[PDB]
């Protein structure tokens, strides 16, 4: 009844998510869905304007479903011949929707992390704007003055600001945040923990950027005393700030059941390190929340796996991980039969979810789980199941269930 | 016969170092020691000036040993009433003598890391100058245009570059490096690499700042061809750039034995993690290297631990592990050693750093590492010996060696 927006994406994910659609999808669920294909290909040939018309498609119909896609890079441009070198398609569609990324793992009883303190998942919630991802930077090249100026808009003295007088060559970079994001962030984040029952940290270097990085620090505080405090008290929950140093010690000592508010380049890195530190990037979910809750872009937190894909491309087996793509279609499905009051299909979403969770528990996996299990020395072809293999013998387990 | 800089410091970190001086370095060696008393109350006193007297005096002697000091920030600044808010001395001395910073843990076959795939040490160098740690920022307060201008010091046309129109509030901020400054991070890692003839990985975000970023990748790749690729294949090694994102998701899955290279901010927040997954900040090294290796200053990889000396104040009984600080002392040493042709004091230092890992892996620890190997819930006072009862009874050992 509502509409389900599908970004089709790039190299292993790519063929991995049809398998995921024809097989546990579609012969079970009937929804409207508007598709758009991001491969790298589809997007140098409209010139990227398929990247922008599906995130205003995700705007307007209120959830999105995506596989991942190649960010073009200098190699990129020169394997499929680009006529730029584009923009990653998730910045696009990030900046176009706004909000905050919520990444957290998939944990199996019987699949052990890397980090031996690690009992409970840990969501980093990353602030998908501003900073490195929208700055300006440059090589120098000759002799000269670095400054930056601000420009009242209503006249009156412009600030300036000396930065470095270059002499041998060097870099220079310009960035910016804003307080109507940092809010919507905040927002986002304090929301987030206190449905979940689960105490909020937010990680800031504010110790050496006392005014930028400050600016965080004061509009979370705010936030919680004005808006949540109360509320997080009675509920047996928290909000902190902590130095990004201490906070990543945190981590690798804490058991985890909290909420991790990072800027966007701290959400970008530490994302990855938490996922591998959980066993597998295969089993780690991604969803973009906007602020308010009514819109939602769903994903694999990881990649296109391109070393796989390589192997795929010349006939070898591959067991890469479909589990965190396939959770990117019950939780889009999931918010698609909440907001459309279609219990069957949100029921669905669960059921296939513990399937999934049920068919690892008993021994059915792809390597990468074995290998965690196991050790990579010690593994052979008979413990896992390829990626077709993994996703058939769910669709069986689903069926009866 | 040739001098050694020492620079005291604060709380916890210097009640133990007033421990390890008198009992385990004066009864056993006789070395010249210039003297510079870093407390907090005495840069307050001195207005810093200690700090920039210390520092010109390890470039000028070529090596010194320092205790972790606080960084004011604004709660400091009530506690002591300081006059202002001042540097970071480990900025300032990193600053004067340049170089990069070369952290490692302290492993003992008895003491588990939190991370179970880590099998050998991992060295992270830390390029100590430049990018948030020199940045200009500011508090965006009304509507106004945050721009960048680059200005030849040969007259011509200034590059201005439009950043952001601020309407609602928000942050800025402008960060440079130097070429001079990268080349010299690049080489220190390059000779630290080939050295102990393990591969070296720079990481990098360059996928995202091409031109501040790709700096880094295009030096370290042009110093690798001209230089170090010959010497690197013949010894079995290789260097490599890797993304930020996939090098901390290697981190974790690696069993260890590289040398990463690390831009300033990475460097400070993965070395943190990294101690920590080896187990406890207080055996985790830290070495400033200049570029050339002819002046080195030596520390602790973790600050005053403020969180102990509270309890200390209080006369409880603190189990905090010295031997980071004592390994600055003993690596300190054995670099005026090596200069002064002193083989005895040579193998003092080394023999000192043998019966600490001797007395550990029989079972004679700090709290820090009993936790490590029993878990919190499971450790009880007689499972370790408070900090004086530990260098007590390295020091018995010390005296039979
Ligand atoms: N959201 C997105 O659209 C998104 C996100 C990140 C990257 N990318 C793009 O994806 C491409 C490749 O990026 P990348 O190699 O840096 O990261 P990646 O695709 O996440 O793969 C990195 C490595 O992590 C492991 N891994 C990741 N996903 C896995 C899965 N489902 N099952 C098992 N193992 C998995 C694999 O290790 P082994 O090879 O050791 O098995 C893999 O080679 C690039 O073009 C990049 O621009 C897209
Ligand atoms: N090089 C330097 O001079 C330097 C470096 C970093 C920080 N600092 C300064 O040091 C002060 C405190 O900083 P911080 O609390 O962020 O970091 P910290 O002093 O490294 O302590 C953080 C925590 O790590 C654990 N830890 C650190 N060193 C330890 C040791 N030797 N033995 C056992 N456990 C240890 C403790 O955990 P538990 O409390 O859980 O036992 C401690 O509270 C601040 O004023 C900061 O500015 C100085
Ligand atoms: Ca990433
Ligand atoms: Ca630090």
């Amino acid at each position: 009844t509502g509409v389900l927006v599908e970004l089709d994406g790039d190299e292993m994910t790519r063929v991995i998510w049809k398998k995921i659609k024809e097989t546990l999808i579609f012969p079970f669920v009937n929804v409207p869905i508007e598709y758009y294909d991001l491969s790298m290909e589809n997007r140098d040939k409209t010139e990227d304007r398929v990247t922008v018309e599906a995130a205003y498609a995700i705007k307007k119909h209120g959830v999105g479903v995506k596989c991942a896609t190649i960010t073009p890079d200098e190699a990129r441009v020169k394997e499929f011949n680009l006529k730029k070198m584009w923009r990653s398609p998730n910045g696009t569609i990030r900046t176009i929707l706004g909000g905050t990324v919520f990444r957290e793992p998939i944990i199996c009883s019987n699949v052990p992390r890397l980090v031996t303190t690690w009992k409970k998942p840990v969501v980093i919630g990353r602030h998908a704007f501003g900073d490195q991802y929208s700055a300006t930077d440059a090589v120098v090249k000759e002799p000269g003055t670095f400054e930056m100026r601000f420009i009242p808009a209503n006249g009156g003295e412009p600030k300036v600001y000396k930065v470095f007088d270059y002499k041998s060559g060097g870099v220079m970079m310009g960035m910016y945040n804003t307080d109507d994001s940092i809010r919507d962030f905040a927002r986002s984040c304090f929301e987030f923990a206190l449905a979940r029952k689960w105490p909020l940290y937010l990680s800031t270097k504010n110790t050496i950027l006392k005014h930028y990085d400050g600016r965080f620090k004061d509009i979370f505080a705010e936030m919680y005393k004005a808006l949540y405090e109360t509320k997080f008290k009675t509920c047996g929950i928290f909000y902190e700030h902590r130095l990004i140093d201490n906070m990543v010690a945190h981590c690798m000592r804490s058991e985890g059941g909290y909420v991790w508010a990072c800027k966007n380049y701290d959400g970008d890195v530490q994302s990855d390190s938490l996922a591998q530190g959980f066993g597998s990037l295969g089993m780690m979910t991604s969803i973009l929340m906007t602020p308010d809750g009514k819109t939602v872009e769903v994903e694999a937190a990881h990649g296109t796996v391109t070393r796989h894909y390589r192997d795929y491309q010349k006939g070898k087996e591959t067991s890469t991980n479909p589990v965190a793509s396939i959770f990117a279609w019950t939780r889009a499905l999931a918010h698609r039969a909440r907001v459309d009051n279609n219990n069957t299909l949100l029921e669905f979403t669960q059921r296939l979810e513990d399937v999934i969770i049920a068919t690892i528990e008993a021994g059915a996996m792809t390597e990468d789980l074995a290998i965690c299990i196991k050790g990579e020395k010690n593994v052979v072809r008979a413990d896992y199941l390829n990626t077709d293999e993994f996703i058939d013998a769910v669709s069986q387990r689903l069926k009866v269930a």
